[PDB]
């Protein structure tokens, strides 16, 4: 259910060399300079890869695009960080650039004023004490399936994930719309504006740095949590709908029994068709955030310097779609 590409050694080396050159020339990934240049620099990537990315993006069926075979030297990389705050290590630097280059073939990258201090290139890694939270730094508790930033109309079209390391093979989970089992009445209800989708816990003040707690954009998160507006779960074509739902943060509209039954049914059908995608070291996946929901299986964290670690990036097909949420910065979204 995903499109797959495997780099040849020559292609992988060329891509790595390009990223390393970018890392030498630009101060950081999230600076305005590299954000503007990356989409043009990505034109220098191996031709066969560019062809795959162009064609896979135009395909109507896949839930994700996967590129296998980027080399990652664990010794050069260094230890997995204890927190995302300290995670921009020299060892991971070139791979962050590589991820942004691939992302540049698919769309415009952005972040959130209220998640990981407004960073564009973010980190997924287990944090000690947060094993049973509902955020991506969980471990022992399975990360429930969701549309990334399901609450927001400016959520990504694609979610990019590059696996820096994953020694114990922990699976990302994926599921599409369970179209073979949804009856037309239930389908009809899911297409109607009868559902509440609150922001997930990654947007909470306590999950950002103490110096950021005063940011005005947290007010907008509070309003979305306190007073969510009724929206549809399914949109577009009835035979190939787009999907907007979060398994832990969605609810029916108040007193709406038909919507409740429809959401209950959907949960059950998504649970039943959830499948696994293991991102091994050096794998990059771009998950279609409109066709599919995703999560991550429960795992026992190591906390020994070699924990599973991904770089992550939100991607949109059109940055100008979200101008209302441009928070004094077009690549960092949030509202009063
Ligand atoms: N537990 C759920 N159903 N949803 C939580 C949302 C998870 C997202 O990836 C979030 N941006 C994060 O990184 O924590
Ligand atoms: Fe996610």
């Amino acid at each position: 259910p995903w499109s797959e590409f495997r780099l040849t050694p020559a292609e992988a080396a060329a891509a790595a060399a390009l990223a390393a050159r970018c890392a030498q020339r630009y101060d950081e990934t999230d600076g305005p300079e590299f954000l503007l240049d990356a989409p043009v620099i990505a034109h220098e990537l191996p031709r066969r890869l560019r062809t795959f990315m162009a064609r896979a993006r135009l395909d109507a069926w896949p839930h994700a695009l996967v590129v296998r075979g980027n080399p990652v030297d664990d010794a050069a990389l260094g230890s997995t960080p204890v927190h995302w705050r300290t995670a921009r290590t020299p060892g991971s630097r070139p791979l962050s650039f590589l991820l942004m280059l691939y992302a540049g073939l698919l769309g415009d990258v952005f972040g959130w004023a209220t998640q990981q201090d407004g960073r564009v290139v973010t980190d997924v890694l287990p944090i000690k004490g947060g094993e049973h939270t509902l955020v991506s730094s969980s471990s022992r508790q399975e990360l429930g399936w969701h549309t990334e930033d399901a609450f927001s109309p400016y959520r990504a079209d694609y979610v990019g994930l590059l696996s820096l390391r994953n020694p114990d093979g922990v699976a990302t989970t994926l599921a599409g719309v369970p179209l073979d089992d949804l009856d037309e009445r239930t389908l009809d209800v899911l297409f109607q504006e009868r559902f509440l989708i609150r922001p997930d816990d990654s947007h909470l003040q306590v999950n950002n740095s103490t110096a950021q707690q005063g940011r005005v954009e947290f007010e907008g998160i509070a309003q979305a949590a306190d007073r969510p507006e009724p929206v549809a779960i399914l949109t577009g074509h009835r035979a190939a709908p787009h999907l907007r739902v979060d398994g832990d943060f969605s609810a029916p509209a108040e007193g709406d029994e038909e919507a409740a039954a429809a959401l209950g049914t959907l949960r059950k059908l998504i649970d039943a068709s959830l499948y696994e995608l293991v991102l091994d070291q050096g794998d990059v996946a771009f998950i279609d955030n409109r066709r599919a929901v995703h999560g991550r299986r429960a795992f026992q964290p190591r906390y020994d310097g070699r924990d599973r670690w991904l770089k992550r990036i939100n991607i949109t097909r059109d940055l100008h779609r979200s101008r209302k949420a441009w928070a004094g910065d077009s690549r960092v979204l949030g509202q009063r």
